């Protein structure tokens, strides 16, 4: 009654890299609907970005890029809580407290830290080590019931659960202070594969950019990449859906289906008797451009309306802090701090 | 012109344990004067207290105890910046950022962490590991030129210097953002020794309480402890100052001198020809009670005036945040964050 009857979801949005068409089809395309079915928070995680050395100007602009992509796919500041992490002071504050309820061993065993320790040698910074604790704060501040996490963030989510449980057991065993978060289950299981290796999931961090279409990719680059996509060895060519034997075509059919709304049964019929993949790949690229272009256009407009973006940031930070401060006050009272008068 | 012409000093005040008469004579007795000669901040470090498991109610009350002891020795909220750490949100915020410029190796080699790791086994928490970074934030927020540090905090102060230098070299090599802090040099080198082992400095954390007089110790306990203090083996007894050969008497003479203003030359003359230590120890205990009692009385009054304490906390947090936020904004801009609009 009413937001109180929907689950609370918190999503972390990175201000770095470029989102892929897999991220779009697997997640962002569904955000406008999720905003109606869940009480959603979208946090642009700039405090986590600086765990690796960032060019300052690039980070600044990437933050605005992330905010604008959220708006472009239909995140509404009035219907969701959309904000930049560093704008909401409660995040770092709860993070410090939660450090005191996190075991060193729990952080040292994190696979993401162990990788970066190996890459950076003695330079490895304490932020990279500690960011799972800050992630836990990010989630727990909002009492999120559900959190979307990639494969590489699952261990981190488990630690958040462990920290919340530990704290609740100490301070509030009968009326818990923290909600124990669970993974969010996406409503579309998109299967977007690397364009030149259809056996491998499309990855936004792939060094091989021939495998990847990004959400803000130039339409001409999208067309070229799709025209060079893996098909299959079937002779004569046959456009039919089959992941095991026709993986490349299956990936193209999945893209065409997403872009046009056509079912695999309609696509098979459309190309019945066509013994060539070239025209089909042209059709797919054009369809993918037509799907993304409207998002790109909305993005490019929103992105250069700084007065609007500032309004969004201001209103989101206020809305987020109002919620987060309630949690922070309860945590501070529980551990024994004197409340600020 | 005018506060801008005095050095900035930040002192950390623990909300745990009990301050000793050595802490009083070595440090706190001089705070009223320091407040005039330096631009002083006194931070009650409750965020650092929770790096070890605290009873919540005990921590709450210990915070108020610490605040009241500062006021009782003459820290004036109008002349100094006196506040509780957790009341000023900028501390945890800068702490997170500074984690990202601190090497894991720098924290792992800290002697204080290595001790606690050995004591707590797998329980050792990430707060105990990371608190040098938060200490650095506590200092750097105020642009402190000088920081009083005990032997056990010197390594931590060096890390603050290292972090400030590293950050300045990256972001501001010509116009530094951070002031590089140095140790504060106390104006009185008090030599307050353990009462039953005059060869060892009096320690507030001594398990042997017979060695320690605390600032808020009951006068009757002070009298008993001083009457059982170490003297020396000289026969006939002779009250004369000599640290190497008459350490126990030297310690008692130092206490009597502090308490009465009498020089060692006056004390020697006062007891000329007196071949007994008993009357002298009675005189010392009475003098020490008379010195501390007025502080105790002011403390006990201030401590139970919650409206006043709340005023002090409110005004101090406002004053501290106004300074700290200026530093935080500069740091956030430098690393590349979008400023909250
Ligand atoms: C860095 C990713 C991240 C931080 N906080 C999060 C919260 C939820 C999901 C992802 C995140
Ligand atoms: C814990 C002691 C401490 C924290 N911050 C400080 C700043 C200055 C001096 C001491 C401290």
């Amino acid at each position: 009654s009413n937001a109180m009857s929907k689950p609370i979801v918190l999503s972390g949005v990175q201000p770095s890299g470029e989102l892929s068409i897999g991220n779009y089809l697997g997640a962002l395309r569904q955000w406008q609907q999720m905003q109606d079915d869940y009480d959603c928070q979208y946090c642009v995680v700039d405090l986590h970005a600086i765990t690796v050395r960032q060019d300052p100007q690039a980070l600044h602009e990437a933050t605005l890029d992330a905010l604008a992509i959220c708006l472009a796919v239909g995140v509404d500041p009035k219907k969701s809580t959309l904000f930049v992490q560093s704008h909401v002071p409660e995040h770092a504050q709860l993070g410090w407290v939660l450090n005191c309820y996190t075991q060193m061993g729990e952080l040292s065993r994190m696979t993401q830290f162990k990788d970066k320790s190996a890459r950076y040698a003695n330079d490895v910074n304490a932020g990279l080590f500690g960011y799972p604790v800050l992630m836990a704060a990010d989630i727990l501040l909002y009492g999120a019931h559900q959190v979307p996490v990639g494969s590489d963030q699952k261990q981190h989510l488990e630690l958040a659960r462990d920290i919340a449980t530990r704290f609740n057991n100490i301070y509030s065993p009968e009326q818990p202070i923290f909600t124990i978060p669970e993974p969010y289950i996406p409503t579309v299981n998109a299967r977007v594969m690397s364009l030149q290796d259809a056996t491998k999931k499309m990855s936004k961090s792939d060094d091989n950019r021939k495998n990847v279409i990004t959400l803000l990719e130039d339409p001409k680059s999208i067309i070229k990449k799709i025209n060079k996509a893996q098909t299959d060895a079937e002779t004569p060519p046959r456009i039919a859906y089959d992941v095991e034997n026709k993986a490349g075509i299956a990936n193209l059919m999945g893209l065409y289906s997403a872009a046009t709304g056509k079912t695999f049964a309609e696509i098979e019929a459309q190309y019945a008797g066509v013994e060539m993949y070239g025209p089909f790949k042209k059709d797919v690229g054009e369809a993918v451009v037509a799907m993304l272009e409207p998002v790109q256009a909305e993005y490019q407009r929103i992105r250069n309306d700084r007065e609007y973006l500032n309004s969004v940031m201001r209103d989101g930070a206020e809305k987020a802090s109002a919620k987060a401060l309630q949690t922070l006050k309860k945590v501070y009272a529980a551990v024994g701090f004197v409340a600020r008068p």
